[PDB]
This record gives structure tokens, C-alpha cells and sequence, in this order.
């Protein structure tokens, strides 16, 4: 049942795709490919040297596993996976095909409507609810891995894999609430058009992050663990928690309330993805009957730290066995 493939040299690499797909422009490297089968615009990704290190081989089995498992309206889904290789010992290339959306949330920023922010933030949180229910953290949610079409249907890309310190959670710079800090950072920018914390250095970010949320209180200074984390907080000036209204001028009161609860340093007391959906701000979008959870993902392969050759064969079988969904 193997069809026929074709070569093309792009950006110093050889894209070897079947006849089924045509035209490949960069949008490792992801091409904007036009389908001739369903006549849609599919996303075609060719990975960065998939098995040329032990981690690359693991980041490949995980990515393909994560994708052949997630099934949610706001989470990228796998349509196809292929290899130009005819056998197992010739398998060194992996291709992943999804749906291609318009652009990203970084591209839709601009002064945004509170109802347009309502609909995107709701989609992000509903997408995280189905991701978190399968025990997975994005850890680097930025508007660039939040793809949107023309109708504002949103899909989360690049979950569970990984100027740059802009959206990182304080406790990580552990807990699913790491992505809730990123959600608040995107929402703040959508409501205005200004990066809440656009810091350059690792330390400066923490000084900018604590400039709005305040300095960690007596309760948290006891909760805190790390010596350098303790000896940096006590080395930086005393800062009180700022009023969100004073910075979030004109914004919907229920939008100012969510962000205040979202952007707290306390991980044990940070609003969850499931909890944030039933919040007053999303009263129009919320519906408990159409908010799906995830069918258990076999994360047993993580505790294993085997050899390249073993990862490759596991990745090999998930490609052969793959059944294309309607
Ligand atoms: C093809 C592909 C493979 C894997 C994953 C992905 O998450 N695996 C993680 C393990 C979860 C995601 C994708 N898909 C995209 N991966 C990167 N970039 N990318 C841009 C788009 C656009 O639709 C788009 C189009 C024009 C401009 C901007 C954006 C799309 C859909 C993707």
C-alpha cells in the first residue's frame, strides 16, 4: 500500500513527500503544503536530525506519541505521519502532517475587543484542560504556538516538548499552573498591545515580574526552597503588590479579576485551567457538557532512558500502524 514520493532541496534540506501533497513554503522546518487529496491546506513538518543524538531520538518518539494520542478542538492533531524509508534499517526521516491554520496570536497583535480576548483566552484554557487531563505541561506557551484561522478557532501547538523569558512561570525560572502564568501574560497583551514583562536578562525578568505582583511575603519566604532563590529575593528591594486596575485601565472588571488570580506566585493557590473556565469572565462561552477531558496517555515510556536504536524502532511501528482519521 506504499505510494510514490518526490524530492526538493529547500533551506539546505531535502523534503521527500508523497504525490498526495504539493507546493512547500516555510511557515525543525515546517512547510505550507497544499493537499490535492482533500484539497485543503495541511501543515507539513520535517524534523531536525530526528535520531542524531539520544535526546533527539526521545523528543521524536514523545512528539509522535503525544500527537497520535491528543484529540481536542483547541489542540493540534495528527492527520498523517510518513517516512520515505521502505524498511526499518533505512528509516532516518519522519514527517508529521496536521491542519494548517491562518497565523499565530503574535500576528493578531492592535487594540482587541473584550469579547475577542474572551473567545481566545477561553479556547487556550479549554485546550489546557484537555492537555492537563493527560498529565502534560506546555512549559513555553507564547502566542506563537497558539495558531488561529479567520473564524478565531484556536489550536495549541508545541505542548510537552521543550527575548525568550517573557512568558516563563516564576517557580520554574513542577506544577501544571506554569501555563496559567503564560495565559495571563498573553491576555494582558491582547487587552492592550503591550508585553507585561519584556525583560532581556534572566534576573531582570524576575525583577520586572515582582514589580507588578509584589515581593514574596512572609508566608511564601517560608514556603520557598532554594538558597540562591532566597538570597536573591532578600538582595532585591522590598516591593508591594500593585493594583491591577491602575495598569488595566478601562478593562472589563471580570478580566482584571482573572489576571489578579492568574498572575500569583503561589502555585498551590493559583487558579487551574478547569477552574478558570467557570469564572464570571467566560459566562457566555462556558458549557459543562462540551468541555472534554483526555483519554489516558501511556506516559510509561518516560521512566526509560535506553539507546537510540531502540527509540527508532518504537517510532518506526507507530508510523506503520497509524490509521488516518476522517
Ligand atoms: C505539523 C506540526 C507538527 C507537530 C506539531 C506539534 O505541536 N507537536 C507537538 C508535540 C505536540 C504541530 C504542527 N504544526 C505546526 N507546527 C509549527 N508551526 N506551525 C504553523 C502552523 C500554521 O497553521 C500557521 C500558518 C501560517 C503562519 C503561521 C502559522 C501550524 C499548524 C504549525
Amino acid at each position: 500500500e506504499r505510494p510514490t514520493f518526490y524530492r526538493q532541496e529547500l533551506n539546505k534540506t531535502i523534503w521527500e513527500v508523497p504525490e498526495r501533497y504539493q507546493n512547500l513554503s516555510p511557515v525543525g522546518s515546517v512547510c505550507a503544503a497544499f493537499d490535492t487529496k482533500t484539497g485543503l491546506r495541511v501543515a507539513v513538518k520535517k524534523l531536525s536530525r530526528p535520531f542524531q543524538s539520544i535526546i533527539h531520538a526521545k523528543r521524536t518518539y514523545r512528539e509522535l506519541r503525544l500527537l497520535k494520542h491528543m484529540k481536542h478542538e483547541n489542540v493540534i492533531g495528527l492527520l498523517d505521519v510518513f517516512t520515505p524509508a521502505r524498511s526499518l534499517e533505512e528509516f532516518n526521516d519522519v514527517y508529521l502532517v496536521t491542519h494548517l491554520m491562518g497565523a499565530d496570536l503574535n500576528n493578531i497583535v492592535q487594540k482587541l475587543t473584550d469579547d475577542h480576548v474572551q473567545f481566545l483566552i477561553y479556547q487556550i484554557l479549554r485546550g489546557l484542560k484537555y492537555i492537563h487531563s493527560a498529565d502534560i505541561i506546555h512549559r513555553d506557551l507564547k502566542p506563537s504556538n497558539l495558531a488561529v484561522n479567520e473564524d478565531c478557532e484556536l489550536k495549541i501547538l508545541d505542548f510537552g516538548l521543550a527575548a525568550t523569558r517573557w512568558y516563563r512561570a516564576p517557580e520554574i525560572m513542577y506544577n501544571q499552573t506554569v501555563d496559567i502564568w503564560s495565559v495571563g501574560c498573553i491576555m494582558a497583551e491582547l487587552l492592550t498591545g503591550r508585553t507585561l514583562f519584556p525583560g532581556t536578562d534572566h534576573i531582570d525578568q524576575l525583577k520586572l515580574i515582582l514589580r507588578l505582583v509584589g515581593t514574596p511575603g512572609a508566608e511564601l519566604l517560608k514556603k520557598i526552597s532554594s538558597e540562591s532563590a532566597r538570597n536573591y529575593i532578600q538582595s532585591l528591594t522590598q516591593m508591594p503588590k500593585m493594583n491591577f486596575a491602575n495598569v488595566f485601565i478601562g478593562a472589563n472588571p471580570l478580566a482584571v479579576d482573572l489576571l489578579e488570580k492568574m498572575l500569583v506566585l503561589d502555585s498551590d493557590k493559583r487558579i487551574t485551567a478547569a477552574q478558570a473556565l467557570a469564572h464570571a469572565y467566560f459566562a457566555q462561552y462556558h458549557d459543562p457538557d462540551d468541555e472534554p477531558v483526555a483519554d489516558p496517555y501511556d506516559q510509561s515510556f518516560e521512566s526509560r532512558d535506553l539507546l537510540i536504536d531502540e527509540w527508532k524502532s518504537l517510532t518506526y511501528d507507530e508510523v506503520i500502524s497509524f490509521v488516518p482519521p476522517p
